[PDB]
């Protein structure tokens, strides 16, 4: 394309603008009080929505150069979400916050990669510090007690999580499933759980969620790198006549032939998937094995002289049902052979007895955890179909908050976290002034959440944040009932890990941004 | 694309403007003085209509964000039609007023979530108020009373009504049909409703009433989720074979392959419909039984091994009648076996006297309801086939009006029940000011649509206004004759349910939008 | 020409924008938190004061509803001004706070004429509570304190006006002059002050400030009055030889007569000035013998049958120089006698011992002190003239206010008064409702003045004025201090008269723009 190039201050104010359209519009949605925005649909009735995340999706600017601004932002605080399960919205308010009094600074002549050792010193202790205030989430008194909380305060919810994380690990894989009456069901099945996800964003299936479903797949497993459809077409043919749809788990499935056929072709006609292996070198082999086993399937390795021409539908596996998303693959129910996969659990639980080094180990029984570990399936019961929808949707969010509660805890919510630790670093300081105003820039966008949620409440943002600094603890304003109190006691808390994720995430961008000279887009 | 997005007070008067054009065009045909409305048509001469549903359903904006607060009111008003039978435009008037006078107050730097709290409450309230002034409908007399009066003072129609009522209660399935003469006539057949609606609003079918009718139809029972046309080719054929119309009852049918050929492909060469089986989980297993055994055809269950792939025609059901619409489906006579019908419903029957907790006995009570209720068919019969056709009309619309003058009794009309509940409520008020004047701003938009009709008289609506509130209890305007009296000895009245949907939708969007913030569009 | 006409709220809304912009500037300017100020001036080289009047002086809109708006606050402003010495600003900032609540009550459409009313009423109630409030005077280290205030930390200038006012004498005059060299001087001046009017505005010398300054003047004294020219003339023959500049001093020049003459015939080329001569009866006599002391010169009466026409130069006397003002006449320096001088006061003196009635007492004393007493002069210093000139703005600004001040007595300052009154205010009720809005509105705007001097402190205002109402007694904000301390301990008093002169301009201001419901304009 001919490019239009833009450099410093310019590029700068260009970024800004498009950073403010994105928060601007993104942020009237936070806290209790947020108010609702309006998404044009030519599909036919605007939706009204306060999903924030749902908000940034829409948004992309007509300038080329404001709508990098908004794109950069967007993809970095999107990270949060996908990482501890929400932040999206905050790491956005954090985000433009930084960024507005960075470059203004920037501007003022200051070092912009000084400014940004200043903020990225300021993030690193304040995490010291969040990490230093969080309240455990650990017996299942308190993993209860998040999952009501996040259940918008259903006892029968919080039940569910705790009963289903006791009866496979705080740290097992647990999956949500319509009930198939009143009564709710929990039953751990034969299943397992990596981290990959699908290679095509073009996979997605009927859950909005952004995830796919796969009722009864066949599961193709080859260590091969399959780029080309021409020695697959046998199996998809066989998988076709059995009306199931497919699941492939290759070392790599390259766009030439194959993910272009199974992507561009298959919109229809069949239900393919594809992901990649989990690990590498040896392991990636070994793993492929367990993954094997546990659906009952054989792998087709080029070593042994297997030839995908002649793969027949006896060497794929099944499971009752398959999700994958992002960046994980979950196998809700092999089609195993209990003692098959009970033989390989006790033959690794040997290989780790035998194991000469620390890595081996670890490794060896990361493997017997995923298959010896099995999936925990809750099935949401209620009186009516509209009813286990919805809180089939409640169960699957106070799951993901639950989980990340566990793992590092949970915070004062309300935007109180941050002003809190915030509050503290006030004599924190860097290798020089420019390192300093870059602290104290990280330190005011520290604010800027609550500030937002006191907005929206119609109340004064600078006054309720100068009364939430001056306290001390886990002392903040609740927004809902908007009275000052113990965001603990009150229940409005935050896992630690959304909190942490947000402001890092926003803080890389503002770095990044803080320090970029020159854009190139097309004219 | 590139988006335009507003925020505040600038999306504030679009959404005004936008909602004003829909609502003055409109409310022009609302009370007896109602005016008329043309509407261009391509297809030959302009219709001058007085149906300001008709009208609503004609209004677009050219600037993207009015057209989204035209929308946005057109798709909750019409809600109220649905539910109730009848309010849209009342809805609309009332939105436009509490909207209005909503935002006034907003751009006066009034909070907005308190404006909301107040206008929700003195609903809630005002709903209280119209129960209390409701006067019941439920004796004969009284039921074809409501019937002729909705029937345009036909001493017939009420009768059909009542007599139907009677002979199915008041709760019970009443179709009307063509008459085969002069005589009406009126027989209880075997047949059941459920509430779902078709899948496509693209299987609307001759009736221009947004409905489908399907003459002797094969009704196809599958507990399974049809995706792909693959595996239900056959059945497909063998109908067509048939030349008979289809209507596909399943657990749901998904727009990839099915839905798709059945919509797109099926525009002429058959006649197919789509509904999702009633209930979730067992029960919905259980209902499809029901409609199996009635309609005298089998499901065809995953579970016990039933392939649609080998589903004949003997599986299939029929039934001389179908009609769906958006969210009801009424099978009208049922092939089914007397005895068959007969028998499950004394296993049901039995089922209910075993049963061991409120929620079983109330739903297996429900299916025995459906199943032993059977349809009350009416079929207008008249001199010549245009007063046939004429009075038909007028006996489903009567039918609309008395089922909900069941319900909820029947209150003032002329919109004299809502100017009434107001002057009651004027001593309420809320946890502060904000909220107050929510309130009054609700109180004030409850005088619209009395105000409108007697401004369409060509008579003043402030004096008229002023004097219906002076009175009391249901004294009120006659704008037919224009002269005070008892509105309900005037005869003049409306079923309480569709003045209680008209204010409640009319508060839902105008809360919505008075709480709106920021407006995404295309450029 | 034409004018354009606007009524309502669209008049009303320029008139605030036009408030707000003067406003604004003035009020960061006001409080000695805010920065001084440069004028720019197209005229020439830009101009350097320390007044938040300049800043409003100099801003014009260039929208003429804005600009009318705007001059109104500025004219009431500068009445308060004057009187008060100082608050221009806060009138100014008072008023805008007024006018904006009250425009916003108009909007509201509450009948605006009670808001005045209430607004009126809280200003008297206020009013009352500040005088019982304020205190009397502290001693000089008050006043140079007070100085201090009107120097906005310009120490010296406090010092000066203490140094100047000690010797002076508080009720002495004191008069500034520009400094002869950088160091200041302070210089008494011999001489006699008599409060007499200057006849003409005609007379009113080339300095803005009107008070006319002549060099060198030649004292003219007769008891009569000059009736025409050619009693005049022979004085003129002799005063031709003459040709330094003229001052007269009569009982009363009749203005036809004279006047006429005068300003016809005589071309005025040479400068001459004429006064009453101050008293009247024999006291005024009496007073003219003294000023004929002082001056050195004689007075010619007819009762002596001196003639006007016979009396030569040499009769006349001769000043340093003198200044006129409106209100008073002064002779800074009569050549006078030194022993005459003296000589005529001691008899003065005697004389006052002399009369056994009080009376007479009185007007002897006041006739010796006026001589004795003397005039002082302060010459401010410079390191450039621009300064010097600046800062002999400022000196003056700060005499008069501290003369205010002390005789008023101090209040505190920092607007404590204003918000510790309002305080009492609140409980005060209109007659009704409207009124009561339009009081608590007078009461709002009292307090924002507080705030707008935390806002340059930074602090949020809203704490320090919920702190500062707390406190009893005298509670205020320092801002220098940024302590919490009493404003009398702290020493920095606003004076009474200027606070309550500003704050009941404010108010007339804000209700007459409240009441105005059109303006015009040209086209
Ligand atoms: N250290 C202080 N703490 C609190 N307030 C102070 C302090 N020093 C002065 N002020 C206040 O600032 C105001 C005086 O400033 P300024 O003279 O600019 O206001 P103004 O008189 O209204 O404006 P102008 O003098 O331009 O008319 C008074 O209310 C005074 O009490
Ligand atoms: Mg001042």
């Amino acid at each position: 394309a001919a490019k239009d190039v833009k450099f410093g201050n310019d590029a700068r104010v260009k970024m800004l603008r498009g950073v403010n359209v994105l928060a601007d519009a993104v942020k009237v949605t936070l806290g209790p009080k947020g108010r609702n925005v309006v998404l044009d649909k030519s599909f036919g009735a605007p939706t009204i929505t306060k999903d924030g995340v749902s908000v940034a999706r829409e948004i992309e600017l007509e300038d080329k150069f404001e709508n990098m601004g908004a794109q950069m932002v967007k993809e970095v605080a999107s990270k949060a979400n996908d990482a501890a399960g929400d932040g999206t919205t905050t790491a956005t308010v954090l985000a433009q916050a930084i960024i507005t009094e960075g470059l203004k600074a920037v501007a003022a002549g200051m070092n912009p990669m000084d400014l940004k050792r200043g903020i990225d010193k300021a993030v690193t202790a304040a995490v010291e510090e969040l990490k230093a205030l969080s309240v455990p989430c650990s017996d299942s008194k308190a993993i209860a007690q998040v999952g009501t909380i996040s259940a918008n305060s259903d006892e029968t919810v919080g039940k569910l999580i705790a009963e289903a994380m006791d009866k496979v690990g705080k740290e097992g894989v647990i999956t949500v499933e319509d009930g198939t009456g009143l009564q709710d069901e929990l039953d751990v099945v034969e299943g397992m759980q990596f981290d990959r996800g699908y290679l095509s964003p073009y996979f997605i299936n009927k859950p909005e969620t952004g995830a796919v479903e796969l009722e009864s797949p066949f599961i193709l497993l080859a260590d091969k790198k399959i780029s080309n459809i021409r020695e697959m077409l046998p199996v998809l043919e066989a998988v076709a006549k059995a009306g199931k749809p497919l699941l492939i788990i290759a070392e790599d499935v390259e766009g030439e032939a194959l993910a272009t056929l199974v992507v561009n072709t298959m919109r229809g006609i069949v239900k393919v998937a594809a992901v990649k292996a989990p690990g590498f070198g040896d392991r990636r082999k070994a793993m492929l094995q367990d993954i094997a086993t546990l659906t009952g399937g054989t792998v087709i390795s080029e070593e042994i002289g297997m030839e995908l021409e002649k793969a027949t539908l006896e060497d794929l596996g099944q499971a009752k049902r398959v999700v994958i998303n992002k960046d994980t693959t979950t196998i809700i129910d092999g089609v195993g052979e209990e003692a098959a996969i009970q033989g390989r659990v006790a033959q690794i639980r040997q290989q780790i007895e035998e194991a000469t080094s620390d890595y081996d180990r670890e490794k060896l029984q990361e493997r017997v955890a995923k298959l010896a570990g099995g999936v925990a399936v809750i099935k949401v019961g209620a009186a009516t179909e509209v009813e286990m929808k919805e809180k089939k949707a409640r169960v699957e969010a106070a799951l993901h908050a639950t989980r990340a509660a566990v793992e590092e805890g949970v915070v004062a919510g309300g935007g109180v976290a941050l002003i809190r630790v915030a509050s503290k670093l006030a004599d924190l300081r860097g290798q020089n002034e420019d390192q300093n105003v870059g602290i104290k820039v990280a330190l005011r966008a520290m604010e800027a959440p609550l500030r937002q949620i006191v907005l929206n409440c119609g109340e004064e943002p600078s006054v309720v944040a100068n009364t939430v600094k001056g306290g001390d603890g886990n002392y903040g304003y609740n927004a809902a009932t908007e009275e000052y109190g113990n965001m603990i006691d009150m229940g409005i808390l935050d896992p630690t890990k959304v909190t942490r994720s947000a402001l890092q995430y926003a803080a890389s961008v503002a770095g990044l941004m803080i320090t970029t000279e020159c854009m190139v887009t097309d004219l």
